[PDB]
């Protein structure tokens, strides 16, 4: 019941909330340059269009969850890359040293692979995500059924077959699972005794702790996802400085390599977070 | 996993570790290396244009910060040309190099000292020092998962009666409870006559609640970051960054600088030393 | 008991305290009104794969002084007899038998080493109990959080005749279950009852943990707020705070040694000083 | 198990922390004078060198712990004292009126003895130090073994030899001391009963109280050693004014006597705490 | 010790006493004595250059403040030369002088009144007045040491059975518990059949906790210092010093001044009185 996939991760609201603060901001922020902007920047797909926004957003998710991302390049201008589109992770892999898209081995120059700032959440945060999800599930089982263990205790001296008891147990299971709105009959001398009574404060406290741990794994501060432990421009600056900016740096790094942007040394490509603050309306 | 936390992978599954790591290593990685003289070729170039090691200078530093933090040492494998001038350098993984006596071996083959640059950290690595506190940190979360719903570690089945019971009779009810405790039959078990279940070893919820936070602060401490930085409980971005840099990152940056400023790496270290530029991080912050 | 540095450094507060102290010394320049003594910029001579940088010499020296109260440099002297390089050497490689110093086996000329003397006899002597306590306290909480009972009693209720081995294996049953033998299910056989005694005091453990940490800070001459301990500012202030009370005592000890004729000829007129103001200049604006 | 020695005192972190705040500051602060500084000020040992820093530090510790300190003087200049080195306490003593170093009686002018501001901590603070140390030891015994007294209570009517019971007791001792992870077997009718259950709050509260009492004996304010009940320059001033300055006054007193500094009346020797504030870096 | 706290040595083993003492007596000692006229010879000179009483003027005042505080009186033995002008004065211990009728005796030998100067304090000495509160103060700490681990002062061994037991039988189990209570056998004792141990006289932890602080405040009160000054619970250095001087020390300084400003000690007291200069203490504080 582990959380091993993105789909599963995204069902944890903290994960989803952090992921948008992070991915969305990257996709929102433009790439910028002194001198001529590489043609792939404003153009993804010239069949199925993919907007530049979506290319970045997709890329930002890949790097976060899986630690790696691939663009498919259209280098036309003999040499230069004039478009790139994001392509899903299950659509490429790296064999020994070769790279293969759709199972067909590809020329290295057809492709741009990104490496992230670690191996990806699905590798490192699987445990914490699993805990965060489970905890909310624990609270729902136990809100009303606080005792994990129920004992049916015979006090008379009748000898009952295995089957007899299997039957006795079954009536109380139905009653728990809601039959007759939770009324059960203990037949003759039997007494129910509840054991392993849930520790309420630990579930409560643990829930926030889970939320803080998610914020941690995801590199956004806990206050940002309303986990308990400033104007818009302040928070965005804060979010960018400690949260988003490391993905941006990894992404710029790749992009500023000779295969993508041959004038990178003198005129490096850079994300422009300042653009986001300018979009903020003025009081 | 597992038992103790002894590998980097295990540790990074602890969110406070991963968060303390991101703050430390990514800052280092983002921070430009800078010189009043002409800048050394290796600084802008990690992997050369044509290879299957597309290591960027950012990932080179990042991996290095990590190596230093967890293992206490790091290696770059230098590309020296025929004049002996290092024109690029890549970080290589710890498991691919070593030192025997005075010999550096990379991939099992001894190598010229000069083909390599080895960095010594600020201690012996968190994998040596903080291994116990990481185990504790991770173990605490798992206990709370077990414990929250099943607080009592030990169940006793106690006979209160002289009732004749075969061992098979007992085996049977033990199994039914064992099934319950794994959650089959919706937690319901049966106690034959005169037999009573008693709960023992009830967990201390407060110990576990405080312990969790305490575990976090101890991770913060081992990793040389303030606990409020990882949201462990005890202003603007520019101040937070200065604080992080001043006490968290400068020791690592200082160590890296130290090594880079030796003559095999930067000959002109004395007149024009090669320094990280944290001011660059602040300029990047918008207003 | 915690008797070695290795063990000490597994206490997070010890590590944290030590980084702030030792690394801060290491980053601080030794500066001179005259021209610099040649050993200051040079520790290990030029070399090729790894070597002791001057930063690491100081770092290593700071630790030595802190944990053991003394530290040694192996001096490199020119034909004029002045130190033009100094390398920190590990403590398990030198001893001081008489007024005579030996490194590895051999006795050595006083002029080949520089021995520093710290501000006390070292945490490893003075703070061994606190370190031990701090460590054991964290381990206690880990045992205790799920097994709060210090003593379990298995009480025989009937008058069956048990044998030492009978008893012996019955305990083993419980030790087993306490390890998780049938989901921590044990069977109390109509003459047995399990009783828990000596329930752990959690507050005293929760408070004691913080108390331990504060004791560590005290021992290491750092404010408890710096290692994030609790007791019922901008980077610049903290550095100053950390330097004035935290680190200046070491620097002063190290300065005293360095300001001697074997090390620094012009010390009377132009003494060698650490320059903590450099640490503040480094802080971006 | 009393704390009667310095070594033992220095194992109490509060004692150690106070001692450095106190001794270290004195050693750090220079001696100063209008007109010519006595030659012994900058020079201790011209065999085993002792730095001036160490001379003061050593002296400051002696006066604090034992209330008394000795320098060994090298008066060369026929009359004047041109060097002094600190010498350990077990290296000198005062017989009836004579002073003896290493068992050999010495000329009074070979020696400079200091008297402190009281008889020394090892005399007055032995009890408090003993309590402070013990308290932490109490908490460690009792964290997990809160009951000081354990009773093994026979309920059957068997007559047991002294030896029998000696044996019974022994099994429970092992179990306490950790054998079988604290599982013990009470054989037949015996019941364990725990008595003298530790008073938790008193150990907790008492610990801080111990720390405050140490601060008290040592003449530093409790906040300074992080005991629970301002920029650098403020605290140093505060520390100097009420903490260090009394040792400094005792030390100046001796030094400003004719045997050491013959121009003391017009040009008295003085500690210069202001030097410490000047060393503080400027924001 | 002991029983009551009756000697100065016992009292000084109480940290609040020692701290209140240091603040009071050392301030007095550090504070210069000062005159608009020419300054009396005795002020700069306690012990002359050649003697085995190397008493400095600082220790002279210090000892005197102490004498006054604890015992209510102090003596200086004056060195008067043949003109009768006092050229130096040393403090001498209380046990070496006394007054019988109108005669002062030093070391058992009557002496000329003029060879001596005796100071009268502000009360009869804390050793008279505060003896009970010092006992209480010290006793409170010891109780908490006993009590913390062994809260119950009295153990009862109670027989619940008509069981025949020799006195020797009883003596035996009493001894085994007595051993336990001293900590032999790791606190474990044995109760023979029908015998039960019962705890009685459980200490009140709060009484002891509050009592401790209360004891401190009462020490503060007896010694004329504010409790926050000894960190007992209820700004800058210059203000703290003024406060201490104004209410704590000036009465003692005032008393000493009084005596010094009589004609046998300072003839010109009227025109140019001899005054302590607390301002000097403030000037010594750096900025």
């Amino acid at each position: 019941e582990a959380v091993t996939t993105r789909a599963e991760a995204l069902t944890i609201p903290a994960v989803l909330r952090a992921r948008n603060l992070l991915s969305t901001t990257v996709a929102r922020t433009p790439l910028v340059c002194d001198g001529t902007l590489p043609p792939f920047v404003p153009v993804a797909a010239p069949a199925t269009m993919q907007t530049p926004f979506h290319r970045m957003l997709a890329t930002a998710d890949d790097l976060l969850f899986n630690g790696v991302a691939c663009w498919a390049l259209d280098r036309d201008e003999s040499g230069t890359c004039i478009g790139a589109i994001h392509i899903p992770l299950d659509t490429w892999q790296i064999e020994e040293n070769t790279v293969r898209v759709n199972g067909k081995a590809v020329d290295p120059m057809e492709v741009c692979i990104f490496v992230g700032i670690h191996g990806g959440l699905l590798t490192h945060a699987s445990e914490t995500f699993t805990d965060a999800r489970n905890l909310v599930r624990a609270a729902a089982r136990v809100a009303q059924n606080p005792a994990a263990l129920i004992e049916l205790r015979q006090t008379n001296n009748a000898q009952l077959s295995p089957d007899d008891v299997d039957r006795i147990i079954n009536g109380y299971v139905a009653a728990r699972r809601g039959r007759n709105s939770g009324v059960g009959f203990s037949s003759s001398g039997l007494e129910v005794h509840e054991h392993e009574m849930a520790k309420e404060n630990l579930l409560i406290e643990g829930r926030n702790a889970a939320a803080v741990d998610v914020a941690r794994a995801m590199n956004v501060p806990a206050a940002f996802i309303d986990a308990t432990v400033q104007n818009a421009a302040s928070r965005m600056i804060e979010l960018v400085t400690f949260g988003v900016e490391p993905l941006m740096s990894a992404i710029e790094a790749r992009l500023n390599q000779p295969d993508m942007h041959a004038d990178h040394l003198a005129n490096p490509l850079k994300f422009d977070p300042a653009a986001l603050l300018d979009a903020i309306p003025t009081t």
